[PDB]
Formats: C-alpha cells, structure tokens, sequence
C-alpha cells in the first residue's frame, strides 16, 4: 500500500512560550500552525487566542504559518505578548 509519508518521521519539538512573567514548556508537532496554538492554549491557559500574540524572531507569527513556517523548532523561545491580569 501507498503509505502517504507526508504526515511521518514527525515529531514533538520543545516550545518555550512566555506568558509574560511565566515560562511554559510545550511539545507540538510541525504539522500544527501557529492557529492551532491557540486553539490548544486556550482551554488551558483560559486567554483569548486573538490575545494570545505568538513573537519570534522579533516576528509576529501569522494564523497561516506552521511550526516550520515560523522558523520554530525544539528549544525555541516563543515571546507571548498576552494578559496574566
């Protein structure tokens, strides 16, 4: 059978996402966008994923870009500019 490698060989890459004063270690695969982060967080962390602004590189990420397209990979410091209260 043709196995279909676009979604294999992945794995979880470490996400060093500050929430201002609170460092918190994730593990997502590329397959995921930067969207999708939003999605995952928000039940967790309870903030708006409109909020929840993901910036890296000095770059804000955009709800199209993926983990790869958003240059992210394991050990990435991702700066979320969101309310703690």
């Amino acid at each position: 059978m043709g196995h279909h490698h676009h979604h294999h060989s992945h794995s979880t890459i470490k996400l060093t996402v500050k929430f201002g004063g609170k460092s918190i270690p994730l593990s997502v695969s590329p397959d995921c966008t930067v969207k999708d982060l939003k999605s995952q967080l928000q039940p967790i962390t309870n903030v708006l994923p409109r909020g929840q602004k993901l910036i890296f590189k000095g770059k804000v990420l955009v709800e199209t870009s993926t983990l790869k397209q958003s240059d992210v990979g394991s050990g990435a410091k991702l700066m979320l500019m969101a309310s703690q209260g």
